[PDB]
DNA sequence: TTTT
DNA sequence: TTTT
DNA sequence: TTTT
């Protein structure tokens, strides 16, 4: 099985650990043994002019996934929204009401459907490939999320007198001479990881430590030696 | 405390990782320090003629648990159903409605009650030993579940041009020359593990990796060198 | 950021692993990198005269947290009750009704408000420091909980002819010549730990193993 | 409720 | 629904 | 709500 998935993750945090905006949207291609990805795309947001409320994220995700899908022709696309695995081309007012989610989630996806359902329909007509709202259950979505963490640190390294990056849930990053490695901290997930090439700038220090206000999320902090 | 528990787990998967049927029912005796089992029984189902909505699993579990219990005389039997630790001999329509569970769970256990409650009642009359629906809270149940994973791999090795075994949640297996070792991947459980003696066949290769559609579940895949 | 948090944890168990009463209330000061605490207070309960439904735990916690806060002057106090981070001084029946919690949770905090809300307002007036009900979301709270586990084992060491201590969720303890080290068993938490100096008595054996009735909780057993 |  |  |  070959799967393309996408996710947005990583946030700039202020000094009191409040998120300012998100950083990276990533689409990944995942193949057996489903532990990493060797082919991926990234789109960076502007975290300082980001609306957390919101929903530019899912639109960017489905677009980027389709873009990667046109190149690598996967069996299926996984979208990071836990709706029970329903096909996005089948999302109308009727099927959304039947979904087992909150009344808030329903009214929101009714709004999203107006743009996303035609998009998925067209792509399915072209290829037969479904875009499914699978979310939390998907390992490829989790690998995308890890890559969003990695690319968030890459963005931070490239844009830093100091920066705080809130990583996606329970993952760590490690800096090497010419690359950034990201790993899940949850061994129950079976060793999920990512690796991205980058030049590491000089004159800066970094630290990885727990977000004190959001348990199981780590902060990657960059400081200038200046 | 000496505990007999049982669980059914391990599934044959098709190539799209969809479960076909379950494989192993195991009953274990668990004693201090409650990390493994040295005395256990196994019953193999036919996964290609299995009704996944048949719920033959729990009936198989309580029978196998009672069978082992008669041999080792434990203090209590743990059944894998998270009902708050209620005694099975006390399960009637009255007590089931009072349970803090789903309405589907309630209707499932009203039917199950018809056979299981008399079974538990007789066993208690005979021995004084309760059968409790403790489920997720039980460490002996989790050890039973880990052994079901191991015996499923043993079954796979003994019955394979290729097989996909879907393991119980977040556990790994290790193949040695004359045995299979199973371990929880969750260190929060405090190091739960099992070990089963077996002959490992020639002319086959294997791999353990994440199920891409079900996060925190692993797949054990066997392939012929063919 | 400098944070004071508190928690009650650790229980005496009987031979069938049923909890009898809680042992330790701990308040900690937590600073960057937010993995441990070097400054903390402990208050021991009487586990053999404890009402597990009494909710003395939360009253003891806010008292001890405030006590430590007066000394180390933190930015904020974290209380171990998952109410969304609401300020305790802002807790009246009106704001409690709006809380996204169970009807039982609401009626418990209806009761608690009578004493704790004036206390928080009083403390805020004196220092400007908020007491927030953040609970599960807080790392300092988890560090307090780990310390409650450590102090429960110290209590076990100080009172042992034999004892079963049920530790807080998924943590381990290790006994060294002159100290007890406690660690989260969950690597997702990113390496939370604590360490307490104590004199370890002679003539004792101890063992740590899973509570067979409560998955992901460990038992500390000590014998003479 | 259980199951991957 | 998603986000730290 | 919290506790093993």
């Amino acid at each position: 099985m070959r799967i393309v998935a996408a996710d947005t993750g990583g946030a700039v945090l202020d000094e009191s650990f409040q998120p300012v905006g998100l950083i990276a949207t990533v689409a990944v291609l995942v193949e057996k043994p489903y532990k990493t990805s060797k082919r991926f795309l990234v789109k960076y947001a502007d975290p300082y002019n980001y609306d957390l409320s919101g929903r530019q994220a899912i639109r960017d995700e489905i677009e980027l996934a389709i873009e990667l899908a046109r190149e690598v022709s996967p069996d299926v696309i996984h979208l990071n929204s836990t709706l029970g695995g329903i096909e996005v081309r089948k999302l109308d007012e009727s099927t959304i009401d039947a979904l087992q989610i909150s009344d808030r989630g329903k009214e929101i996806w009714k709004e999203l459907s107006k743009d996303l359902q035609p998009l998925a329909k067209k792509f399915w007509e072209e290829t037969g490939i479904e875009i499914i709202a699978i979310g939390k259950s998907s390992v490829p979505v989790r690998i995308a999320e890890i890559y969003a963490g990695i690319f968030s640190v890459k963005w931070a390294l490239d844009n830093v007198g100091g920066l705080l990056v809130g990583l996606p849930r329970y993952m760590e990053v490690e800096i090497k001479k010419d690359k950034i490695i990201g790993k899940s901290l949850d061994p129950r997930e079976g060793g999920l990881y990512g690796e991205v090439k980058t030049e590491v700038p000089q004159g800066i220090k970094w630290e990885l430590y727990p977000n004190p206000l959001v348990r199981r999320f780590m902060v990657f902090e960059i400081t200038s030696k200046s």
